[PDB]
């Protein structure tokens, strides 16, 4: 828990130590520092539409969206974490939003032909997410300046799920995705936490859904898609999509999660180097470890800080972090070889976490 | 009450009896037919950005959004009226919302170099008779087809005027209208009936505010304009603001229009041809009726009606309809000689109004 393992910056246990001390570690400082600092090149420079940060990094343009959420969703930890650092994220936060609505980041949805509006129908994963950020901009600055768009949203996605014969709502046309749903019902609870509705009660018809053809319950592992045209799901189940998926769920439903963890890790987590490091294989039928996106290893160990599992978080980071070659120069973090893509935010994300529940019952300012 | 007068089509007993038989006149029923029953013609023959009906009366763009507004404001009140006409009454308000979101309805701000978007600030006569409609439209119906769009607009609205220095929001930059203001007060109110909120709470400083230099008490008559940047309050009293204004505040408070409605009626009402016919002055200081935009005595039919002033409603439907020359041919009501911009609109209107009170507290479907 407590001695400092080769290659890292904090242990296990000063993360998970962070909110009882009321202080981020110097690592996060510093992974604030690399997101805050700079003049025009760091992602939190400004609100505009701008986006070297991200064209230094090499990010896709696809990916940009999941960046700034998953930068969001840390920032919103940081602020429950240290009240003397809340109006910072808090700031940071009104630029994730401002960004998020950029055409650079949306505007593959038009490319693609499916549309020129990316709210009004489809594309989940992008107005999940964006939902999802209102809410927690607003949780933590009690400003209202989003607060007619967030109105706006969630009740455009209210209103799709009530319109489709099966729960939830797809990302492009008739590809359904249990790990881009899970954010937009996310979306409803903090919606209703900050304005006294019940847009929730549509989560228990959701969990009914998901556990069907989309989940494979002894090995706690959900399908990669489900496609309501033709009624198929991809017949490869996923890691990366499961750990996604539970963790988000954790904060709506915690049995679900607790009841299908245990299985998950056996399913996918090989612990590996005398038990010291893990690695996630991201299908059935293999050895290899990070298929796929490449994220499985990664949003594990978001997982296991959701669900309080400091030895797997341990393991995770021990593979994870070191052969990343962090480094800290001039208090701001940077990684030579970054192993996936969403490398530094994912990290960051899992390093701050509160758990979604707790980021729910987020006191005010 | 009961004698139909010289030129009338139905005596002022039947109009207000209408509510009590469930039925409303032939004469209205003759009215809805010229709105809906011909191809392509009619003004709610479609949902779609047509404008036939308003090219052949020749309406000026600016003055579409008033028409589209007061025939939803007239159909809101047929719904209770008649349980029978309740589905066409919100099958036409569907039409109406539709309508009022186009750019030919609402492009006067562009062109005039305003801004390309006609709800982000300001611009309180389109923005507020929009909101107001989307609530009629959901409390005649039932259905959340706007409702997205109604949580938008009324947070707008509210932030705007919680953000102001002065109870309200304007028209054109720096140009105040207390009668453009009434509408997007009783527009929260029908929001708040809808959704439980307390937006409506504003209204208390705003009728404060407007009892200030905009009212002259001796007169029970608001003044034209007020002027933010300059303090300038236009030094003219006016009937037609003055009426509607008091006819929509009536329905919020109805002690204030109470209060000044004996006043307004000495300042500006003749009554004429032996007490059988009553018109409306614009302004003080003239002996001449319906000058201005020409519309005092139409206002003032609406707000006798909203009051219950069964004597005034007939005296001036009896200067205003019979010079008109109205016939029924095929069942549908046209006028030879309308005397005014928007006359088969407020004369519908003032026909079937039930009262915005009555309005506001329309029983569901």
């Amino acid at each position: 828990m407590a001695e400092l393992p080769p290659g890292r910056l904090a242990t296990t246990e000063d993360y998970f130590a962070q909110q009882a001390k009321q202080a981020v570690t110097p690592d996060v400082m510093a992974q604030l520092a690399y997101m805050n600092y700079i003049d025009f090149i760091s992602p939190f420079y400004s609100r505009g539409c701008s986006f070297e940060a991200w064209e230094l990094k090499h990010t896709p343009q696809r990916v940009i969206k999941y960046s700034i959420a998953f930068y969001a969703y840390g920032l919103a930890s940081v602020a429950l974490i240290d009240p003397k650092l809340r109006a910072l994220a808090g700031h940071d936060l009104d630029i994730a939003v401002s960004k998020m609505k950029c055409k650079r980041v949306w505007g593959d949805w038009e490319e693609d032909g499916f549309g020129t509006d990316p709210i009004e129908k489809e594309n989940i994963m992008y107005k999940g997410h964006l939902n999802l950020m209102y809410g927690l901009y607003q949780l933590v600055t009690g400003s209202r300046r989003y607060e007619a768009e967030h109105a706006h949203l969630t009740r455009i996605i209210h209103d799709e799920i009530a319109a489709n014969p099966f729960a939830g709502i797809v990302c492009e046309p008739d590809n359904y995705f249990v790990q881009c749903n899970s954010v937009a019902y996310l979306s409803l609870w903090v919606y209703d936490r900050l304005h006294g509705t019940d847009y929730r009660a549509a989560t228990r018809a959701w969990l009914d859904f998901i556990q069907k053809d989309l989940i494979d319950p002894e090995r706690g592992a959900f399908y990669l898609s489900y496609h309501p045209e033709s009624g198929a799901v991809k017949p490869w189940i996923s890691a990366y999509t499961t750990a996604w998926t539970l963790a988000m769920v954790h904060g709506m439903d915690p049995a679900f999660s607790e009841r299908y963890y245990p299985r998950f890790k056996q399913t996918f987590v090989e612990v590996y180097d005398e038990g010291r490091k893990a690695r996630v294989r991201e299908t059935a039928g293999t050895d290899d470890a990070d298929g796929g996106v490449g994220l499985a290893s990664a949003f594990t160990l978001l997982l296991a800080r959701e669900m309080g599992d400091q030895q797997l978080f341990d393991q995770l980071l021990n593979h994870l972090e070191p052969p990343a070659k962090p480094s800290i120069v001039s208090a701001s973090l940077r990684y030579e070889h970054p192993g996936s893509l969403l490398f530094d935010e994912l990290l960051f994300l899992a390093k701050v976490h509160a758990g979604f529940g707790a980021l729910l019952r987020m006191p005010p300012p």
